[PDB]
């Protein structure tokens, strides 16, 4: 039986933060899913919005796996220690506002599940924002550096209610959030480069 | 007589900073109290509002544990030496601003005390702030990665005054205040994660 | 059959981040290319612009080159496992905001791209921004601390498309984007500085 | 001979930057002393400031002693390489910017002198700003995790003009400033932390 | 027989980033120099304003110094594998935002130049800023913890012209830059202070008659 001082031994020895964990020469596939929790300060004139999210993260690396038969099965761990995918919002206007500790969670398989909870500030559609129908506001997230032959990125689609940890207290509601997955293709360069879209449907909450 | 150099190093060789230091597989019980200090840049309009809080945390790490008998019974230690729980309010929309020194008390007996004084902006419910009754902003505040088999959150047990450390200075004042257990599943995992939520009513001061 | 473990490994053993890869005494080529991906602020009256592009940054370190025969021809490394060119704005009157992980492509002939998403705050000439010509901000880019025979800049002027990844959402829209090389000398010094010119025709939406 | 060189490594070699230089089981003398440098903004509604003080900083550790009959008797040294007191100012409403070089000065004798620069908010009675009496804002400075038999704080003895360093071109004037020795105790606990009461009596300047 | 790498790795060594070098008795001669760039947000009511400037900041330091028969006689070296002076603006109300990378020159014989792009606030006399003769803006750069004996500030005794590189863009001019030297006593320590005091004369651009 390994403690747990020993399963995040084990994982400081095998785990290589610099490099991506491919099997075979197949992709890495990293889910993404956003919950958003709060819409904090619109902006109709210059289409910018100040979102708060949880963004779910999961994506395997065999490395870090352990023998959990008389063991834990699961550790938090500092991603630091670990590779993780580097994701971009490629329409973010500001760096990612980190609020919650930057720790994931390793499964004995490999699985890993990080989930920050970011402050970010977009530019995309805010027309409409105050009509009833609301405004579409396009969110962009896949890997800054690492192409389709490297990186999948694919929503989970199990919408937990696209409203459910979404705060009563914003001004805005959210009406819709689908999150179809994309690619795209730059002249730089042969690749193409992996992107979840987020589309998130909001309105000002009307009065009495 | 082991002086608090000799205390620390024992610290150093046997605390575990990103090892939560369970017994056996029990969760490691942690305590939160938040101390309000201030409230500042209150908006009933966004419904957000800025507190300053002690956030005072204690938990228990048997192995750090010395005799005191003819040596000191507490010591100074930089938090980058222990392992601290993860811990995270839910609805903040800024990160803490941590305006103290980052020192915990160890004691001779493996109990830790960190209480650092913190200003962060939260979403909450404002509504009611320049009446009588007042406004009613709740505060959740739990491990971020650490489910309920884990790591277990709990209010203080005594219930001190509320506006004890509160600044006479504020343009506000705290009629009551409400800490209360919880525990939320989500839709990333099965297991559960505990929180203390903090219920602050406050109002504005009347003109006096 | 190396792995990109094998060659992060070789690159941590060859790679000086703080010492210019010079072959002989030739200068670091480097090449410079801005993308504008927003034109987030302008102030009319102060002659200041708050901007978000993509720069688009290759040069050659050869010590890092490993045979990619039968192993992958490229991976992404840390900026900060590579030496990178000390690339300045000469009239930014912000620091640079990285918005992007901080990463470059390093391919297995030693050819680096670093990409970095910048917003950044630069005085320049804002006057015209509210007509049809609308404005022209020049952005000045080059080595801050090595001179022509250090290292050398030149733009990546391809067939390079203006408002290609420009936000439709901007409250301006890019009317031309031309990148001329050029050197800054400093009244002191026998030492030229070169750098792009980027010369960003830009004006405001609506009649 | 001994050159400055020596004098650094010996420093770097001995000091204990996490480990209080307690002589024998008396507390450490620390002297505090703000010297008002600016009062940038000041709100009377929500009363508070924002203010520029070099905090004069004085304490003994022996252990970075040396012989200076033939060699330097002071030194330069950052304050990442010293054991410095977790001062923290009580009524502080953000995190105090350090404006000057992080460097204290090192005696032979072992006295360190370390004097910031800090820009700080505090939370302080600002009422009476634009009056002829003037506000009298205090601030609270002492050790935020050592107690009196570990920390001792007091203000220097040195009578020395209170406007002298400050600001001709700042929008307020000191009338008066008073710093003065104080403890604070908790319901928690029987320990007392000890501090200096600064008491910054300043006015809005008339153009008259 | 000697290559860039060779040169840092032999600075890395000799060079002790937090050891003053000092000359046998000598204070080491720092010498100062801002050119002003631009002139940014100007507040009247509250007397302060936001300056970006290049602080040219030279001195000696022999430790680092080598043969450069066969190779090269200056390499860009990071700060950080360096001593540098603690240099501080006295009236500075917020930290220095360094714009640029964080490297310096170094000549063979041990000649450093590092010349950041800095964006500061400062608490100065601003009142003038919209007249004729303009606002005259002091700053007052020194060593914050190393005394007359230690370091000396003198101000580049080049004859600099003052808006050579300010911004044309501005909505200010600069009407003159002087730079003279003090000498400070205060009030914890019995030694003297050198700084740098740099008057800014400027104005707005564009005025009636
Ligand atoms: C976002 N655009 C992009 N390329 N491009 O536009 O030519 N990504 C791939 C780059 C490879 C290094 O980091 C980014
Ligand atoms: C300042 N307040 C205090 N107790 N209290 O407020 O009840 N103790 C010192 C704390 C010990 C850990 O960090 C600070
Ligand atoms: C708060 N949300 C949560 N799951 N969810 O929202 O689906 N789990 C906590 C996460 C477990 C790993 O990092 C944080
Ligand atoms: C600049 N001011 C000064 N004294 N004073 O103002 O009373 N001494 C230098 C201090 C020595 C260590 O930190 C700074
Ligand atoms: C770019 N500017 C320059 N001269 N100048 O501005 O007077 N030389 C390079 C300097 C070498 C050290 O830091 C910058």
């Amino acid at each position: 039986s390994l403690d747990r001082a020993d399963i995040l031994y084990n994982i400081r020895q095998t785990s290589r933060p610099d490099v991506i964990p491919t099997q075979r020469d197949r992709p890495v596939a990293v889910s993404v899913s956003l919950k958003f929790i709060n819409i904090l300060e619109v902006n109709e004139i210059t289409n910018e919005v100040d979102v708060v999210f949880w963004q779910q993260t999961t994506w395997s690396d065999r490395t870090l796996a352990w023998d959990s038969s008389h063991s834990p099965d699961q550790v938090s761990v500092p991603i630091s220690s670990l590779w993780v995918p580097d994701l971009a919002a490629y329409n973010a206007i500001s760096k990612p506002e980190v609020l919650t500790p930057q720790l994931a969670r390793v499964v004995s398989d490999g699985e890993v599940l990080y989930m920050p909870s970011i402050r970010q500030r977009f530019s995309c559609d805010v027309s409409g924002v105050d009509t009833e129908s609301g405004a579409t506001c396009r969110i962009k997230i896949g890997s800054w550096t690492h192409h389709s032959r490297e990186i999948s990125v694919d929503p989970t689609t199990e919408n937990s209610d696209d409203s459910e940890y979404f705060s009563q207290y914003s001004r805005f509601e959210i009406l819709d959030v689908t999150q179809k997955k994309n690619s795209v293709t730059y002249s730089c360069c042969p690749e193409a480069y992996e992107d979840v879209e987020v589309s998130l449907n909001f309105r000002k909450k009307g009065r009495s």
